[PDB]
């Protein structure tokens, strides 16, 4: 795949029509990656605008959301990436992944040089995992999993 | 503890006069957790003032870098939280995690909705951790899991 | 209860599409959620794109509101949420809810730390009404209420 | 009291003293606001740098803390009001106030019109009170009263 | 009046229309208010999307304007107000209102406190007027007048 | 007058002291004013680092204050204008100037092309004042006179 | 002229049909203000949505562009002006002047005061063009005049 | 000169105090730059921060200004240049020339492109001149000139 | 060519529908460059609005994305430049490139001031290449190459 | 090194003394990293507080530039790591390297997908180096060199 996007208003207003198919259908995102050979948290993100899917998972997606031919297309392309609206979510849901960062990013840091080094945990060589758990005390928690491969920063 | 701050750059001067002190005694997070039965997360997250630390653990800590008893009273001190600087980090360390959220926040609240329903996952019942692991393509991996409890919005 | 929106616009489109069918009709937001079972301040802000209706209820505006089916759907997706333009109100009746965070912020850190402990008053295990009363020195008051779980911070 | 200030950093930092001195002497709020006759949220407010003391309660709760003389006549000094950093606060606690204000925002702006008219609610002649009652489900919640006139916006 | 308004746009895009209209008409602002009872002030605000037209007066302009009947209802709703794109004006007439604040912003607050007391001078128990009075010197100037309550601020 | 100032700190500081030794003498801005044949608006804005003082006014309120040398100097010198923290006034007095921007900002735009002309009202060849009326409904008002001399845009 | 605008986008698409075409007839500013007695800074301004043209040279450049009956009034209206897209201007030829505000800001704001006094030189009663010369070195260069009249700031 | 500073707080800070000096012994950047061989906005803008002084210019502005040798230093290092505050000046004077882009940013690419072509108006191959002149109007105007060079943008 | 654009979303929205037709005809940048004489870089910054094409390449690289005529005629007109949505990217990708400047920006200063003196290096006479090349240590590597003209800042 | 610092402060004030010390020793950044055993962007962008120095490179810095001991060992801490005040450069050196991602950001996006595919080029596995050449056409270019490796996103 050579194809990208410049503009993430083409792929964001695709994902609104998705969503309005899927809610259409009654689908979930587990049953819509199934088969795919994809993981969820992979294909949820590119039918969000977030990923490029591979051919073969475009077309069983664009079948059972009914997609066109147009969209089946788009789904391939490499995103311009970046889902919030502007910098900060405004929304509680994604807002408390931001306010994670305002409490522990400094932790993050600060760990990640201690036990790797100078350097980052990837972004992109990455993978996220979102697993739903009892809470031993009533209820229930989620279990998010950030897997990362640390990149060193060396000199030159 | 019912003490509570209210400009965040008293304690995050504190935190870069523990840093330097830490540095001088060539001391790790993880030698100043230990003995306090704490995880390493949450008291290096005190130390750089985005937690309180109870008495006991506070004067542990306090020894081990040779703190004034201003200072060790401050780490017992319910914060003023929020470590970035001015609301997106710089650093790339830092960066990479905001942009695990540019690019999969929209992913993670359709995840949890589909997992559990309407509502957040806390940022406050709240557990993290960092752990390293072998790459088998060579190299290391950073694990690190996020831990919060489902609170559900529901209809009144 | 597993369907999801990441384009606020959408619903607040459908919001102001409301807000001239109800015009119209000469309704109030009390008749449009009286036989809902469900607080005026819960419906009301449904109807503004901010909550998920239940089925039933949003069959029921829907029809007081002579919706079509899509919008009667879309009223029971859960919403992205945020209803402020550009983060800070512009308009004098939503500034002034703003203008209390600017006077009072930190009097109410202060004074939830001392009476819970350290943690928060939950913006999602929440209940909010509005209540017209008699100023006892001439004219009206609204007393307003937030009411609020409050969830610990402790040491893990 | 005709004097004002006009840059908050003065009374700001002033707090930050008060606030050193307070959890040296293990002090609430409650108590430093016993004998002054006014509330706690009023009390509390003035010494984060929100409202001005009477000369009476400026003393007698300087007296308490011990401040200097010119500290005290801070107190009294009409302040330049407005306690957030930078507009949006960072401090969980303190935002999720502002996160009501996002969700309900303009339900609060719909319900103040419809039961009194066009105009506002009061953030002047206002006042708010936080009480700790118990939730019958188990734990605690904070119900906060937001208690402001309602001011019309009439034609001329 | 129940009605009111969350999306500026929807007015505003009124108010272009009305301009268009009131171009091609030949028509003053001074006209348009001119038998409604209304202050020219008041009339062409509401025009411009920042107040409610009482039902006599939205029928009287739009008449004149030949505006449809969604139009003439839209005027008697109560406005999302808030007339500046981006919080601080480009245009230098506007600008001009916006610099006065710069230079004189801290003026203002100083002598208020001093006649008045603690508190505010209202924005909606207020009256505003345009005047033009020939300059001794040459030319002319305007006078406008800001006229609005004084709302004290006390210990409770 | 021929020396100005690039940096708005250094007359703001200046401004913090003259207001604390103001304080301390339990002085008015009209009495700091009598005497210099200035208008109290302008001395108090000078006061306040956004004028310039003659050099007699300069010496008279600077015995008043008990000024040293190199202050009443500052006080003479052209200032780097601008009063206000960060764009928009966070203080509710200075606030309620803002808002009748953002709701009368694009009603006196029109109402000044209306009567003049098209260009602007000056900020610069321009005088104020504020006075104390009763309210005959009960209570005070404040009349803010601001008077700007016309400056018409032609072509060329 | 006593109409005016509120919105600028109205005037800056009709710009872009002005340059749209202005291209396909293969037209200069120099000769689209030809005839009109008026500078091409002026006219050229006004195209672009930033100047008023009086009806006589609205209906030639009309005439030149093929404009209908309702762009050639709009073009009549005095504008909001203000033609950066967001504050500072991204494209490398408009930044370029920005950048020497950078620069000589402060260096102006100087050399005015030393030269006329306290007060602006105008942006209203305020001419500018732009000259080609003949590079002595090579090449050609600008010589771009701003002319505007020192009005003084004086004490009241 | 090889020698940059990277902190632009150091050389405004210097600036103060040049200011501070010049305004003690009563001379004008005219003066201070009698005798250097360079324009009075280049040394002006050096003292301010904006350009770097050759050796002999340095010595001979610092023997009229009595400054010490580290600041006759300083003001041979290249600068950290950007002279405004945070981006959009407050200052009236300064402000007006930003308003000088808000209007004709756009009229003067236009006119660039048309006498010159595709590129810019160098902002660093430049220079510029402020002239007092007669009003013919009565009163004085500001002549100032900017003279850039040229730089197309070519294919390559 | 005379001929520029000032509202970037028209040549933005073209380069969308032209990436579309790439899409579906399966071409590269590199194929869509190839014949008219130009890099590859600057053939594709023409598509995207950065640009402009001569006419020949214009009609070159339309007739393989069949193109009307107004789209081959957009693509010589002059831009209105500027790729990045709100000033920093939130495309990983791009981003990267915005993290070099975070990272060497001050360091890119430093060199470019020692190793060639004050003033700048070009962004206009410039030209930019991307070139693949093996890792000896496995991978690919990108050599991106800024190629500008030293533009000296000199005394006048 | 496990040592890192999360206040950019603290590593840019020490270079700013660095900055002086280099000054008053007229030492070159090439001449400092002579015998370092680093390139000189490497050890430049350390003194800058954007990269560590290992303890060898370190303590022969520090002896070049008469460092104390506190010194040394900051230049070997791990830095919070961002050199632009405020995400946008004023300074016209570091902004032209602003304006190549302003008009190339995308180009670059494109080309990369194009030759290597989905994923980023490095800012962490990277180089860069400037090199000063002669212009054919007369006078100096600079030739910077970004070296960074190609990390695929694929899909999991």
């Amino acid at each position: 795949m050579i194809q990208s996007q410049i503009n993430r208003n083409i792929r964001l207003d695709l994902a609104d029509a998705i969503l309005l198919s899927k809610a259409k259908k009654d689908l979930s995102f587990a049953e819509i990656a199934d088969g795919t050979g994809l993981a969820e948290a992979f294909v949820t993100a590119a039918l969000l605008g977030q990923q490029a899917l591979p051919a073969d998972a475009a077309r069983l997606v664009g079948a059972k959301l009914d997609l066109d031919e147009d969209s089946i297309l788009l789904l391939q392309m490499i995103p311009l990436r970046g889902c919030i609206d502007d910098r900060i979510p405004t929304d509680p849901t994604m807002y408390r992944f931001y306010e994670m960062l305002q409490v522990y990013g400094t932790t993050l840091k600060a760990l990640v040089h201690e036990k790797f080094g100078d350097g980052i945990i990837s972004a992109i060589n990455f993978k996220l995992d979102v697993k739903k758990v009892a809470d031993p005390e009533g209820g229930e928690r989620a279990v998010i999993t950030l897997d990362g491969k640390y990149l060193p920063t060396k000199p030159f």
